[PDB]
């Protein structure tokens, strides 16, 4: 499956000891920004055990400031209600090893 964030009240479960999410921080703006949505998907079948959410940068633009995330799009990975890594880029090469040696 796959969801975006539009509380805090909600993401704050997601990483809470519930395995790697994987959350893109996707900028508000940016053209080519949509086109991830239906990707952050595409992997929720190879990493099934990981979740696969999707943050707001208009709504939940201070998550995008205090991880320190304005970029367009990124992902954020988190363990057990921490953090992991951070790598602003869902191109086919990390967001999938990225969810692995993670996850």
């Amino acid at each position: 499956m796959v969801t975006q964030f539009k509380t805090a009240s909600e993401f704050d479960s997601a990483i809470a000891q519930d395995k790697l999410v994987v959350v893109d921080f996707y900028a508000t703006w940016c053209g080519p920004c949509k086109m991830i949505a239906p990707m952050i998907e595409k992997f929720s079948e190879q990493y099934p055990q990981a979740d696969f959410y999707k943050l707001d940068v208009d709504e939940l633009g201070d998550v995008a400031q205090k991880n320190e995330v304005s970029a367009m799009p990124t992902l954020l990975l988190f363990k057990n209600g921490k953090e992991v890594a951070k790598v602003v880029g869902a191109n086919p090469a990390a967001i999938k090893q990225a969810i692995a040696a993670n996850a």
